């Protein structure tokens, strides 16, 4: 399907101009004119591959007086020849002719076997050259100084792929024509075979050969296409260490890829929260576990792997510690090598969420090993309720298409230890958590003035990068984020890329960024943050708080309301950033008396499976609904988001919401309800 020879196409008399860049997978390497206007006319054309096949044969062309041919380096065409059974030629052949009063260029290529069969050759005996950075044993390579086989000015210059039904072609970039077709424009430099430094060819990512499971994204040549991982936690289950009653404290939890500045850190890490609610008594985890002093703990857990990235991961998953305090290592997380039972895809889990979570400790699994704790890690535990997940960049090997076959293949002499260090030399990080909230890194080809080599990449401006990477349009002039104006989200950098960004505005006598995107550029090794400027974000860049009035706001369309419970609309993302609401009753004087006032007993709302949201009065008020001796009390609902979650008993030990920073929200008589 992606298999035959490659056809450059000049429009000039001598290679030099190249109109249009494709492959035939037959011996016809035609193109009609109905696929392409005063530049349809080739005055010169050449085409490259190899050749398998045993016999004498004779090559002819449609065109033996236009054409040079040389098989093995040796000419043929400017007479019989002996092939054999199970080896591969050189094939290269020119074109030439100097006012082609036709558009487009018919021409096939024949051969005649020793029966006298001549013929167009066969898809089955036509491959392609192989255009890689290396030659194999069997193939070698030799207007493309990075053989990524897009011909130079193409790379320089602008190019296009127009997608036909057989194959793709590779074009000049033309305002007139294809800007208003919408067509995207590429360009990438030609002394990278890849120019966002990673495993797929600038020719590869546009021609489709390449691992379908990568971004579409980072199928442009600028996008960098390779792997981020980082584990899910999706809950846990704490067990004293040794034929007694089953004492345990199983909870949910709640983890988030994290970034800690904008800083240079390429570490995976994420964070686990295991849930503070209620799980009868108020009692310590030792006291409801029978842990002395001197006892031990372990620990268990349901966990998915998660790549948030844009490559994918096939034979090694890469190992985890889990860390509890600032380093204290209780276990490290490994998967089985080359045994992954399915393919871990970006923007995608392991073990998919069709299918179950992986346990820490697994059923019937005799040498997974306890997580254990000693007693003082087992309070601290308790203390912090947290913790973090760090992930190395570990990840094997690497699916790479084949030329010979023309089909993608794990292939194990290439390994991605080998390609991080220079993405991450030669790209500009951008994390961005306009999509569910989440952090979620990529990085784009940008020039790095002290890198002669990183300077013959095309120039990289904000705007473009946020259209390319992460999908921006401007449908009506301002760049927008799947309906969000790019004015929503705030710019944070580190500390070296600032400096750097505050300059340039300075030098385009610009004043505000937001106006000037598309003229700001992004040099290798910038670090660059983005998020959704509605929410507070901790230490970690996680979303954990939010404006009162965004979050009284949020919560302003109600939709039935009872003695049993309100019933909202409330935005998946602010409902992200909200752990749980406080119910009160305010008598006519002003006294207040809270339905649920415990720390452990916040957590009153759930989702429906119509996407609205219901706050359960009944839950902690003994499932009874709520009793209003007097329709002028007053009904307050406030909201407490993450930031303001108390997950322990105070300091005197006063477990009540009393003290707790929290949003009203709802307020009615008892007639108003
Ligand atoms: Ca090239
Ligand atoms: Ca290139």
């Amino acid at each position: 399907s992606s298999q035959g020879l490659l056809g450059y196409y000049f429009s000039d008399l001598n290679f030099q101009a190249p109109m249009v860049v494709t492959s035939s997978t037959t011996g016809d390497l035609s193109i009609p004119s109905s696929e392409l206007s005063e530049n349809q006319y080739f005055q010169s054309a050449i085409w490259s591959g190899f050749i398998k096949v045993s016999d004498e044969y004779t090559f002819a062309t449609s065109a033996d007086n236009h054409v040079t041919m040389w098989v093995d380096d040796q000419e043929v065409i400017n007479n019989k020849i002996r092939l054999e059974k199970g080896r591969l030629y050189q094939i290269k052949i020119q074109y030439q002719r100097e006012n082609p009063t036709e558009k487009g260029l018919d021409f096939k290529l024949y051969w005649t076997d020793s029966q006298n069969k001549k013929e167009v050759i066969s898809s089955d005996n036509l491959q392609l050259p192989e255009l890689k950075q290396k030659s194999s044993n069997s193939r070698k390579k030799r207007p493309d100084r990075d053989n990524d086989g897009i011909p130079d000015s193409l790379e320089v210059e602008g190019y296009t792929v127009d997608v036909k039904n057989k194959r793709t072609f590779l074009s000049p970039w033309i305002s007139n024509i294809h800007e208003k077709k919408g067509l995207t424009k590429y360009k990438s430099s030609p002394e990278k075979w890849s120019t966002a430094s990673d495993p797929y060819s600038d020719f590869e990512k546009v021609t489709g050969r390449i691992d379908k499971n990568v971004s579409p994204e980072a199928r442009h040549p600028l996008v960098a296409a390779y792997p981020i991982v980082h584990v899910d936690m999706e809950n846990i289950i704490l067990s004293k260490n040794e034929d007694s009653q089953t004492r345990t404290i199983s909870k949910n939890t709640s983890t988030s890829r994290t970034h800690t500045s904008a800083g240079f850190s390429n570490s995976n890490s994420s964070t686990v929260a295991i849930d503070h609610s209620l799980s009868a008594g108020e009692r310590t985890w030792a006291e409801t576990m029978g842990l002395n002093t001197a006892d031990t703990a372990r620990l268990n857990a349901n966990i998915r792997y998660v790549n948030t990235g844009t490559a994918p991961i096939y034979n090694v998953l890469p190992t985890t510690s889990l860390v509890l305090g600032k380093n204290q290592t209780l276990a490290t997380i490994k998967a089985k090598e080359n045994q992954l039972s399915q393919i871990l895809a970006p923007n995608n889990y392991y073990p998919s969420k069709n299918l179950a979570p992986i346990a820490l400790n697994a059923q019937d699994d005799f040498s997974s090993t306890p997580i254990t704790m000693n007693y003082n890690q087992f309070l601290e535990l308790e203390k912090t309720k947290q913790l973090r997940l760090d992930t190395d960049q570990v990840y094997g090997n690497i699916a790479t298409y084949n030329f010979e076959n023309g089909r993608v293949r794990v292939d194990t002499g290439s390994n991605w230890s080998e390609v991080l260090p220079q993405i991450q030399e030669t790209t500009a990080r951008i994390i961005f958590n306009g999509k569910d909230l989440n952090l979620v890194e990529r990085r784009i080809a940008a020039v790095n003035p002290s890198d002669p080599l990183e300077t013959t990449k095309p120039d990289m401006t904000l705007k473009e990068a946020l259209k390319i990477a992460f999908g921006f349009n401007e449908p009506n002039g301002n760049l927008q984020y799947q309906g969000k104006d790019i004015t929503e989200f705030d710019f944070n950098f580190d500390q070296q890329t600032s400096q750097n960004i505050k300059n340039q505005l300075a030098e385009l006598n610009a004043t505000n960024i937001y106006t000037v995107l598309d003229k700001i550029k992004l040099n290798a090794k910038m670090n660059i943050l983005i998020r959704d400027k509605r929410f507070h974000y901790d230490r970690n860049n996680i979303a954990v708080g939010a404006d009162e009035s965004v979050v009284k706001e949020a919560h302003r369309e109600v939709i039935n309301s009872s003695t049993e419970g309100l019933l909202l609309n409330i935005d998946k993302d602010i409902r992200k950033i909200l752990s749980g609401y406080i119910v009160e009753i305010e008598d006519t004087e002003g006294l207040k008396e809270v339905i649920n006032d415990r720390y452990d007993m916040l957590n009153i709302s759930s989702l429906r499976q119509d996407g609205k949201t219901f706050i359960d009065f009944k839950k902690y008020n003994d499932k009874l609904p709520l009793y209003i001796s007097n329709p002028n009390y007053k009904v307050n609902v406030y909201a407490v988001t993450k930031e303001n979650t108390i997950i322990n008993p105070s300091e005197n030990g006063d477990t009540s919401t009393n003290g707790i920073k929290k949003i009203l929200i709802f307020s009615k008589k008892g007639y108003e309800i």
